């Protein structure tokens, strides 16, 4: 109970800024999340003893490879905690526990291959689970691992809050399948212009919290420039990989998963940047003011890809 975790002074304050890189320490990674439940939910939201085995086998449960990994994991949910703490008194005490575990779980057993490849591949995950085909996989291992024993970080909630908590973890892992993004962004779009946006509407804060699992799902894109640059390496090595076992299925991939067309990847991320990443944090910010950093430092982003084509670097 009387057991925090603290952090170096420099990660300390930095920890608290949208733009935090989580650092190539493996082992602190576990505190660095454990750290920011204390911060952002309570020293009592979980059984130290009991998240500490959920931390644990949710990192075995993550794949070596090169983007969707452990560091992605804990990276989305650092996005997360930022995005709770400048919007204090807008997130039930629920909402704020299930986030963080929902960003933490959103990718587990991640193979690093799209919904596409999976249902071209004709892996068995396409047959039991038609769209959002990893989504659901994802939240599949969260309740898996859920009920390992000892590892029921939840058991101290009341059924009906377990049930609330566990909904709200599932919302926001599917919300996670950039397929569904489209969709959620527009209706928020319109209902914040005629002003029928109303967070006492259950369905109205689910496309809330869906926008927030993009927000920090792309949180790549709001780094300084030099992490943005060498995440994009780990995402195109993936992307490349997919394009080679397309190629071994005999079909051509699109240009994203071709290595052959790497020299068009500055106006791909261009076209990204425009029709995705911008208008995320532009609608995010719309709804929740506070989180105006996200969109600054992605516009920034956007500006360096920008000189990357004209040449200057
Ligand atoms: C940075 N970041 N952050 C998240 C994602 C992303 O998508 N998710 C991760 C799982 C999915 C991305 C991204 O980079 N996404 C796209 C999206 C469209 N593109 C088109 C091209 C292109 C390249 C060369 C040649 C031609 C086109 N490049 C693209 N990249
Ligand atoms: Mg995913
Ligand atoms: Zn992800």
């Amino acid at each position: 109970g009387l057991m925090q975790f603290t952090l170096p002074v420099r990660l300390c304050k930095e920890i608290e800024l949208f733009h935090f890189d989580i650092g190539p320490f493996e082992n602190m990674w576990p505190g660095i999340f454990v750290y920011m439940v204390h911060r952002s939910c309570g020293t009592s939201c979980f059984e130290l003893e009991k998240l500490c085995r959920f931390i644990m086998s949710v990192k075995k449960n993550y794949r070596r490879v090169p983007y969707h990994n452990w560091k992605h994991a804990v990276t989305v949910a650092h996005c997360m905690y930022a995005i709770l703490q400048n919007n204090h008194t807008l997130f039930t005490d629920l909402e704020r526990k299930g986030l963080l575990i929902a960003c933490l779980c959103h990718d587990l057993d991640h193979r690093g291959f799209s919904n596409s490849y999976l249902q071209k591949f004709d892996h068995p995950l396409a047959a039991l689970y038609s769209t959002s085909t990893m989504e659901q996989h994802h939240f599949s291992q969260t309740v898996s691992i859920l009920q390992l024993e000892g590892h029921n970080i939840f058991s101290t909630l009341s059924s009906s809050e377990y049930e609330q908590v566990l909904e709200i973890i599932r919302k926001a892992i599917i919300a996670t399948d950039l397929a569904l993004y489209f969709g959620n962004r527009k209706q928020l779009e319109e209902m914040y212009q005629t002003g029928s946006l109303n967070l006492n509407n259950q369905s109205h804060r689910d496309r809330v919290i869906g926008l927030m699992m993009t927000a920090c799902d792309l949180c790549s894109v709001t780094k300084l420039w030099p992490v943005t640059k060498l995440t994009a390496n780990d995402i195109y090595a993936e992307f490349w990989a997919e394009g080679d076992e397309m190629k071994k299925l005999g079909i051509q991939p699109i240009p994203m998963m071709d290595r052959d067309k790497k020299d068009e990847v500055p106006q791909g991320q261009l076209g990204f940047y425009n029709a995705v990443a911008i208008p995320c944090y532009t609608t995010l910010t719309q709804i929740l003011p506070p989180t105006e950093p996200l969109l600054k430092a992605c516009r920034d982003n956007l500006s360096q890809w920008e000189k990357v084509i004209r040449g200057e670097e």
